[PDB]
């Protein structure tokens, strides 16, 4: 699982 944040 992950957080991916632009």
């Amino acid at each position: 699982d992950f957080i991916n944040w632009l």
